[PDB]
Order: C-alpha cells, then structure tokens, then sequence
C-alpha cells in the first residue's frame, strides 16, 4: 500500500539529519537496526538515533504504529521520542539518550541484590501500569529494552511490537515477541491480554537473578517448545531467594491468567517493600561500564 508509505513519509521531519546532528558513535546493532549517539547541532543535546532499514520490515504499518504509540504515550518511565527522518531506504528515530546504558549489561556483568531488583521491578511496573491503563500492550519486555540514567532512572523503550486493545477487541492473537520472554498463552496461540507483559517482566527478574532468561542456550524454536511444555520455569537455585521474592516471581509467572498479577496489583506486592532508592543502581552502572569498556 503506497497509502501506508505515504503516511510514513508525511510523519517524518525533512532536512538532512547528517547535518542536523553530528558526532555519530555506534553503540548498538540489532536486527531492529543500528543505534548511534549524536549531538543536536541546534540544541547541544545528546540524543540516541535508531536507524531502521525499511526493506527489512515488509509490514510498514508496524513502523507507523511504533512512532504513533511512542508520541501518544509519554511517561517518566518511558524513553522520550524526539523526531524521525527518512534517509533513503532507512528510517531514523531520534530519542532521548540515557547514559547509564542497558539493563542487559548490568544483568550479564554484575550480581544485583534483592533491594536493587525490587527497585528496577517497581519502575518497570509503573511503566506497564501506565501503558495498560492506556490500552497498550508492549509484547517485547526484556532487559535489552530497559535503559538506565546516570541518576539511576529506569525507562522502557521499543514500541516496535506493541498492540492497542479496545473494549470491542480486548484480546490479541498474534504470536509476537522474543521467544525466551514470551508468555505461554502467546507461544501456544491462545487469545491473550496485557498480563503477557507481566510474564515477560517475571522472565526479566530471572535475568536479574541468574544472568539469562530460561533456555537461552537453546535455539529460539526449541525455547518455544520448552515454554509450551514446561509452563512456569524453574530456577537453578530457588533456595537462595527470599520467600517474598519467590512469591513475587510466582505471581508474575502464574499459568492461570486470572491468577497472574496485574501491574496495578504487583505494585502493591510485599516484595516491593524492600526496594532501594534508585541511587542504589549507580554502582551497577559503573560496574557494567567497566566490564564492557574494552569489547
Ligand atoms: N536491542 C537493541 C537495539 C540496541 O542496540 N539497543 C541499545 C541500548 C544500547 N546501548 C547503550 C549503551 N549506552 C547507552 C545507551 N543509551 C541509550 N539511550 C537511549 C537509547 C535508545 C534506544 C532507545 S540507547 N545505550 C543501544 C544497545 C538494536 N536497536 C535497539
């Protein structure tokens, strides 16, 4: 549909971003595109720019949807959308820069304590409570999509996979996500709702405990099969966790969706009573940056 393409072309700003920004440094490179920091020639502001190759995404309505959801759902625990450009066959999305980097680096290079985990979970649940109240389901919660500020701020990004629900159509049915983090109702193609995000948050808490989601060593298709057959995953060493942390995990990773916590309910879970102030996260940031400086 050259209808879709024309809507994309009219959403973006015009001008050359290679002259509106400068000092490009590559900081990441997924299949979803390459990420650079840069500086706004006009403002001084540091920004993150995500370069997304269009020919990779045949369903352009997903790109539109990403930008539209981001601009419409502003929140302190969500990375801010700034602007977008079309540079030939690539879309550039300009976002606020968080200099503390990804929770992925923290969970792979450090051992978080329960108080720090509680703090991260509480900020993530705040983001989810906001989204879900606005009838938005993220569908791609994972450590990779949590960014940290140098003050210990915690923010969600990546609306590339999200869905909007209504009272008329309250459930989705697309098998979308990143396998290791996907709820069993999504993997097995049942109708599902916002609590799929809660499941994925539970898997992210397992990342913070163990360094990886369950089954990361397996290929993605095998991981889907394991999720379909095991349901609620097992920890390598459950006994090292507090009872209240175990209770929280169990409520996030309940097989029965009615029983699984909502974000609003999980914000009042006993485990969050031990959350530390966000300043407690700045040492993890320092450690992660030290560990990854020489990659
Ligand atoms: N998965 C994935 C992709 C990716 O590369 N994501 C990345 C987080 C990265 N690393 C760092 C490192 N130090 C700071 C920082 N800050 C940032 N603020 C704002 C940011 C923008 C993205 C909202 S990214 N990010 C860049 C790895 C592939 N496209 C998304």
């Amino acid at each position: 549909d050259e209808e879709i393409l024309e809507k994309l072309r009219s959403i973006v700003s015009v001008g050359d971003p290679k002259k509106k920004y400068t000092r490009f440094e590559k900081i990441g490179q997924g299949a979803s595109g390459t990420v650079y920091t840069a500086m706004d020639v006009a403002t001084g502001q540091e920004v993150a720019i995500k370069q997304m190759n269009l020919q990779q995404q045949p369903k352009k309505e997903l790109i539109i949807n990403e930008i539209l959801v981001m601009r419409e759902n502003k929140n302190p625990n969500i990375v801010n959308y700034l602007d977008s450009y079309l540079v030939g066959d690539e879309l550039w999305v300009v976002m606020e820069y968080l200099a503390g980097g990804s929770l992925t680096d923290v969970v792979t290079e450090t051992c978080m304590d329960e108080g720090q985990i509680a703090a991260v979970c509480r900020e993530c649940l705040q983001a989810l409570e906001f989204l879900h109240s606005n009838q938005v389901i993220h569908r791609n919660i994972k450590s990779d999509n949590i960014l940290l500020g140098m003050d210990g701020s915690v923010k969600l990004t990546d609306f590339g996979f999200c869905a909007q629900i209504t009272p008329e159509q309250s459930k989705r049915s697309e098998m979308v996500g990143t396998p290791y983090w996907m709820a069993p109702e999504v993997v097995t193609r049942k109708a599902y709702g916002p609590k799929v995000d809660i499941w994925s948050l539970g898997i992210m808490a397992i990342e913070m405990i163990e360094g990886e989601p369950p089954y990361l060593n397996e290929n993605p298709l095998r991981a889907l099969y394991l999720i379909a057959t095991n349901g609620t995953p097992e920890l390598q060493n459950p006994e090292k966790l507090s009872a209240i942390f175990r209770d929280f995990l169990n409520r996030c990773l309940e097989m029965d969706v009615e029983k699984r916590g909502s974000a609003k309910e999980l914000l009042q879970h006993q485990f969050l009573k031990i959350a530390k102030p966000l300043s407690s996260l700045t040492p993890l940031i320092a450690a992660a940056k030290e560990a990854t400086k020489n990659n």
